[PDB]
């Protein structure tokens, strides 16, 4: 669809707003000293401003996409430069949740070189690219068999080359027991899981659990001491906490 671009604020256009509706607008958006008038289709307007056309809605997403630091990691698009020392991860934007930045921070603490690493709910394959960059042999699955094509080529760009299965839990078995297990999903699931996740583990392994909302965070609590994990730390962020826990 077709903008109108003028001069001024909302306010101080106020007076000829009834001909931007008349003549067809159906939103508006003040950028700062202009205002953008969305329209479906041109119009002839004596207000001297200037007519313009908006997959463009991507490459100015993509200019506000910052880099996101979890020390010792920075989440960078394939696009942004970055000098230093963090470990870099390389995620196609297609990320920076409280809850991706409280696990790879526990993934940190947790893993050690040459543990072998399941990675739940792998989505982008992130949490399963930063496990192989400290020294694990990740394997990340996911139901979602779309997904995966997109994970193997985040790997590619952060030259390491995890392992990605579409499944649940149950797919990944076959491949353990694992020393650690890396789960962002929530708190109901990590609490049906529960039982599972024990089974996946060698003794002396370890669970990061994430997803789950602070208020929540008992319902997992009972489920891991219901199948016989201790508590390891705790880590939280805005309203999201992270649970680790040791089989």
């Amino acid at each position: 669809m077709w903008v109108y671009r003028l001069k001024g604020t909302l306010e101080a256009l106020d007076p000829i707003l009834p001909g931007l509706f008349d003549g067809g607008a159906r939103g508006l958006w003040e950028r700062e000293g202009e205002v953008w008038a969305f329209f479906p289709a041109p119009v002839d307007l004596p207000y001297e401003g200037v007519w313009e056309e908006v997959e463009d809605w991507l490459e100015a997403w993509r200019r506000d996409l910052k880099p996101a630091l979890a020390p010792p990691f920075v989440v960078l698009a394939p696009w942004h430069t970055w000098e230093g020392a963090e470990i870099p991860l390389v995620i196609e934007p297609g990320g920076h949740h409280e809850t991706t930045r409280l696990a790879l921070k526990a993934l940190a603490r947790h893993l050690r070189p040459g543990d072998k690493v399941l990675d739940l709910g792998t989505g982008s394959g992130v949490l399963a690219i930063a496990a192989e960059k400290l020294g694990g042999k990740a394997l990340g699955v996911d139901i979602d068999p779309m997904v995966l094509p997109q994970a193997e080529a985040n790997a590619k760009r952060n030259g390491v080359r995890p392992r990605f299965l579409e499944g649940s839990l149950e797919a990944a078995l076959p491949f353990g027991p694992f020393d650690l297990l890396v789960a962002n999903l929530y708190a109901e699931l990590h609490a049906a899981l529960a039982p599972r996740y024990r089974e996946a583990l060698v003794p002396g392994g370890r669970a990061l659990l994430t997803g789950i909302l602070k208020d929540r965070a008992p319902l997992v609590r009972e489920a891991m001491a219901g199948a016989g994990f201790r508590p390891l730390e705790e880590a939280a962020e805005g309203e999201w906490v992270l649970l680790a826990y040791g089989r």
